[PDB]
């Protein structure tokens, strides 16, 4: 028989990651697990065909069933509009989903003992907690076509004072302008999730902002974190001999670079996006990073890879050129989603399966079978020969055989 | 005097640890050898408070007049600084004020010593960041939203045509924060030109990072302006020099930079240039080993500075009687880069030599094994550093002064 899995929302994506997603389902998931699978095609063509409604439907399903696993998707700009003959420049599906669900996206490298790092000192993990809501990812931006005034206005619902602020008087020429925002409740949730994560690991917590420049906007993040620390977590931190500190973002990225690792890093939405790619690459590869959205309700999660659709590799695939794209992050999206589904349902056999999936990945790499990005970590990209790595399909096949043998040997 | 006649330089004095080092540089390395027409503006936090920040605006206008400014790091106050100095207001960053007036691109690059290991294994060639100096978060209008209500952003054309209003957010429960920011086409164009010109002058490829998939209009404008200027002015020159230009999304770019061998110009928007220049400095060795020069669009006016701040944490050690070992090199190169530009403008051969000698002394001293604790930790690892591995802040300044005196004496 197969493992009885329960309800999981699956979102299919684009380009190289869509292909890998198909390989993962066929070789690693479907032969072993039967799921009540609620599938949503978030491929760019289906999003366009449905006027992006499929994205909103998917987010609602994640809230209902509490577990989503998402493949990387194209976020279109003008070049993608021309490529796919799109009706609109659709918004990022990740931004739409995260805007609805809220929460914190936690990202962490996937570590193999035989893979050298690019950053010499990082002997312990760095976990980024990326605030998943607002800021640049729900902004209202526009081109200023010529001379004129841009202003921003707040009108309270309760008929107290309305306030209009000058953004800029464009005296010559035009430019660009934007408004963005965040919400107190969302920032509070983000603080709680950061403090709880630090206590769960027994590691210090650092929050980064630029509150010397954005004194009101970023100052609010710093103030809410400090109030929540003092009122809810200071004594527990002191019990575990860990600390909480706010640092300016430019100081903090330098401190991270020279650290030994072993800390939680609470990042605003944009910083979390950018620095999670820097951290993933510092440890090894973007293909070796986990990403999980933990919603404030303590039960809903969305797992994904931190990287995109790997367009550059897909262009090689389209030309029939051999590719070696790392599928591990995509595989860990499935394993982390299934592990959460099993934790919610006390599903012992699914818990075992999800862990075995992750173990097979690490064991395969550490035994010396890997894609080109990891071979380059070991050898250096100049010294990498074709015999040092497997292409994407050979690697998927090797994982498939190693998983089959692990599940067989366990029963 | 028989000193080098150096000409007119605008000096802005600063705060905390860098203020201490700044005075040591002037007394030990500059004033013994160079006579300057020095236009000094005290941008210390107490004097900015006493002048209601007017000293900062006056300094910026002086840089416009004399074309050369050298700036010490300054405190940008938040609420805690208001309390510590009993400030009248939460003053704006002086860097932001000066850059907003001058415009241009801030170019940042590590200062490389052959005996100093990197934290990033692959960076064998230089990475030069060109940070757009104007606008975005550093000229933003931000505010607390005290409760439910609507935030909207409006554009009113100057020529009387129809005003446009866009919703930013309808706050339905609780409050939050909101902000507006902007940038100007002319400033973006100047940023593009300076970036393409730096790439051609160094002979390296150029990369622009944005997040135009998310900020499709705002960041798309940067991407479009760069591409149109590249196509119509620089592409044939790039191809002749066998270099290229590419736009990349910022999160891809930071990973590409991490695994690269170096050897590229990196055009960054104001905020990214701020953050990633600290990441790059640390990756090569230390925040104390990075140059920073604002190059204005007029092709004549520059403001040189260190990329790091006032090093408050070391200043607190100094205040409590604990030995400090703060790296002065970036501050020294602020002087040397400023004086080099002064000399280029004036065709002042002796001053050009002096400015280069100053930089050579710094490198030669560290390579000879005399260095502050940050660089000793690069070599040994911080847990293995012993007091005999490094010099304290004043000892290192003295050693630089001895070596500079000796170099200039031999030169004659
Ligand atoms: N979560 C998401 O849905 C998400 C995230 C980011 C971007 N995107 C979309 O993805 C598309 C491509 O964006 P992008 O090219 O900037 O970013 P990307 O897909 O993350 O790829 C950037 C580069 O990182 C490396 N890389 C990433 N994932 C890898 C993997 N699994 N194995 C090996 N190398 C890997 C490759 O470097 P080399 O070229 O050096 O081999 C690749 O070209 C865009 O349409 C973007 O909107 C979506
Ligand atoms: N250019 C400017 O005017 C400028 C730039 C940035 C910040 N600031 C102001 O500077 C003040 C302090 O900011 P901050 O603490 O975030 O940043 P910072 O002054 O850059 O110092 C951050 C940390 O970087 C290291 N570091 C920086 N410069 C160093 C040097 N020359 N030698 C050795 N180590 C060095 C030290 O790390 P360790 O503690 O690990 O030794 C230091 O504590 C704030 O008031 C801020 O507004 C101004
Ligand atoms: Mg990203
Ligand atoms: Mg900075």
């Amino acid at each position: 028989r197969k493992i009885q899995g329960g309800s999981v929302v699956e979102m299919q994506g684009d380009e190289m990651t869509r292909i890998i997603w198909e390989l993962i389902k066929e070789k690693l998931i479907l032969p072993y697990v039967e799921l009540d699978l609620h599938s949503y095609d978030l491929g760019i063509e289906n999003r366009d065909a449905t006027n992006d409604q499929v994205t909103k439907d998917a987010a609602e399903a994640i809230k209902k069933y509490n577990v989503g696993v998402k493949c990387a998707t194209i976020t279109p700009d003008e070049k993608r509009v021309e490529e796919f003959k799109l009706k609109q420049m659709w918004k990022s599906p990740n931004g739409t989903i995260r805007n609805i669900l809220g929460g914190t996206v936690f990202r962490e490298a996937i570590i193999c003992k035989n893979i050298p790092r690019l950053v010499t000192g990082w002997v312990k993990p760095i976990i980024i907690g990326r605030h998943a809501y607002g800021d640049q990812y729900r902004a209202t931006d526009f081109v200023v076509p010529g001379p004129g005034k841009v202003e921003i206005t707040y009108t309270p619902k309760d008929g107290t004072q309305k306030v209009t602020y000058m953004v800029h008087d464009f005296e010559e020429g035009g430019g660009v302008a934007m408004g963005m925002y965040n919400q107190d409740k969302s920032i509070e949730d983000f603080a709680h999730s950061s403090f709880q994560m630090a206590l769960s690991k027994g590691w210090p917590l650092y929050l980064s902002t630029k509150n010397t420049i954005l004194k009101k906007y970023d100052g609010r993040f710093k103030d809410i974190f400090q109030e929540i620390y003092d009122k809810k977590y200071k004594s527990q931190f002191e019990a575990q001999k860990i600390c909480y500190e706010h640092r300016l973002i430019d100081d903090m990225v330098a401190q991270a670079m020279k650290s030994e690792g072993g800390f939680i890093w609470a990042c605003k939405n944009y910083d979390g996006d950018v620095q999670s790619d820097s951290v993933a690459q510092g440890y090894g590869s973007l293909g070796m990073m986990t990403s999980v959205l933990i919603c404030p309700d303590g039960k809903t999660v969305e797992a994904e890879a931190a990287h995109g659709t790997v367009t550059r590799h897909y262009r090689m695939y389209q030309k029939g050129q051999e590719t070696s794209t790392n599928p591990i992050a995509s595989i860990f999206a499935w394993s982390r989603g299934l592990a959460h589904r099993a934790k919610l349902d006390n599903n012992t056999e699914l818990s075992f399966f999800a862990k075995a999936l992750e173990d097979v990945c690490i064991e395969t790499i550490e035994a010396g079978f890997m894609t080109k990005d990891l071979a380059a970590c070991i050898k250096g990209l100049p010294n990498v020969q074709r015999s040092d790595y497997l292409n994407t399909f050979e690697f998927m096949d090797k994982l498939g055989e190693n998983l089959k043998a692990k599940l067989a040997q366990a029963k």
